[PDB]
C-alpha cells in the first residue's frame, strides 16, 4: 500500500531540488501537486486540503522561500503532516487489571487472524489471555479461531450456537477465573456487509460484557469504504480504537491516511502480512518517513 503516493509524493519533492532558492509560485506548484497526490490516492477534498494548509503554513515557518534546499524543507514539512495526519504519537490499549476486549468488523477484514495475532503478541509480553469466538451462528467461524489458537498457544473458548450474552459472559468468566485470564479478546462475528440483526446482537453482547475497548479491524485495501465502515460500527455499537490489516497489500492508502481525523480513533496495530507474526504496533512516524523514501525502505 502507497506505493504511487509514495512515488507521488517523491517526486514533488525531487523536482525542487537543484534549482536554487525557489519562489512564491513555485511553491503553490508543489503545494497543489502534493494535493493531487494525496487525492489520486483517494483521499478527500476537505482532507487534502487541510493537509497541504498545514505543509503551507509550516513549510514558511521554517522560511522555504529563503532556503538553498527548498526540497528538504517540503520533506521535512510533509512527513511531519503525515506523521500527524497518521496519529502523532504511538498509541495501544492501556492494559489494566480488567482487560476483555471486541474485535470487530466485517468479513474479510482480517479480524480472527489478528484476534490470533493479537493474543499472541500480547502473551510474548507476559499477558494470559483467552479468544473467544463470538459467533453463534456459525460453528466454523469459531473453529477457525481455535485452530489459530492452538497455532499460537493461546486458549480458546467457543460460544455455542445461539448462546444468550448472559451464558457466554458466565462461561468465560468460569475459563478466566479457572485458568487466570488477565485479557480476554472476544472474535465477534464476521459477514459480508453490516447485518443489522448482526449490528444489534453485537450491541446486546456489548451491553452485558462491557468491553474495555472495541478494537475494529479493517481491511485497509478495501478503501474508503473502511472510514463508512467505522462510522456505522461507531454508530451502531460504539468503537474504542482500530486495526487496519493488509498494509501489505497493493492499494492506494488515502483513507488510512484520513481514518484517525475521519473517525477520532486512534490506530493501535497495523497487520503486515497473514502470519500470526504479522501484526505490530501502528508507529504513524514509520509510515511517514517510509511513505517518504527514508528508513528502511
Ligand atoms: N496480506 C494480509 N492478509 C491478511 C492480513 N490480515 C488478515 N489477512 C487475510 O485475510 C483473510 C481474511 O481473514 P479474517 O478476516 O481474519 O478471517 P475470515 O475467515 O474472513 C472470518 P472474520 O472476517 O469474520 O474474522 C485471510 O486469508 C487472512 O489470512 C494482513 O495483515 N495482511
Ligand atoms: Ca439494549
Ligand atoms: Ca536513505
Amino acid at each position: 500500500m502507497f506505493q504511487q503516493l509514495s512515488a507521488r509524493l517523491q517526486e514533488a519533492i525531487g523536482r525542487l531540488r537543484g534549482r536554487g532558492r525557489i519562489t512564491e509560485e513555485d511553491l503553490k506548484a508543489t503545494l497543489r501537486e502534493i494535493r493531487r497526490a494525496l487525492m489520486d490516492a483517494d483521499v478527500n477534498l476537505e482532507v487534502a486540503r487541510d493537509f497541504v494548509e498545514r505543509v503551507r503554513e509550516e513549510a514558511l515557518g521554517k522560511q522555504v522561500l529563503e532556503s538553498l534546499t527548498p526540497a528538504e524543507v517540503i520533506l521535512a514539512t510533509v512527513y511531519e503532516a503525515l506523521k500527524e495526519a497518521l496519529g502523532g504519537e504511538a498509541r495501544l490499549p492501556v492494559l489494566k487489571d480488567r482487560n476483555l476486549w471486541f474485535l470487530v468488523g466485517l468479513q474479510g477484514s482480517g479480524k480472527t487472524t489478528t484476534a490470533a495475532k493479537l493474543a499472541l503478541y500480547y502473551k510474548g509480553k507476559g499477558r494470559r489471555p483467552l479468544l473467544v469466538a463470538a459467533d453463534t451462528q456459525r460453528p466454523a467461524a469459531r473453529e477457525q479461531l481455535r485452530l489459530l489458537g492452538e497455532k499460537v498457544g493461546v486458549p480458546v473458548l467457543e460460544v455455542m450456537d445461539g448462546e444468550s450474552p448472559e451464558s457466554i459472559r458466565r462461561r468465560v468468566e468460569e475459563k478466566a477465573r479457572l485458568e487466570a485470564r488477565d485479557l480476554i479478546l472476544v472474535d465477534t462475528a464476521g459477514r459480508l456487509q453490516i447485518d443489522e440483526p448482526l449490528m444489534g446482537e453485537l450491541a446486546r453482547l456489548k451491553e452485558v460484557l462491557g468491553p474495555d475497548e472495541v478494537l475494529l479491524v479493517l481491511d485497509a485495501m478495501t478503501g474508503q469504504e473502511a472510514l463508512s465502515v467505522a462510522r456505522a460500527f461507531d454508530e451502531k455499537v460504539g468503537v474504542t480504537g482500530l486495526v487496519l490489516t493488509k498494509l501489505d497489500g497493493d492499494a492506494r492508502g488515502g483513507a488510512a491516511l484520513s481514518a484517525r481525523h475521519v473517525t477520532g480513533k486512534p490506530i493501535y496495530f497495523a497487520g503486515v502480512s497473514e502470519k500470526p507474526e504479522g501484526l505490530e504496533p501502528f508507529y504513524p512516524e514509520r509510515l511517514a518517513g517510509r511513505i517518504l523514501g527514508m528508513g528502511d525502505v
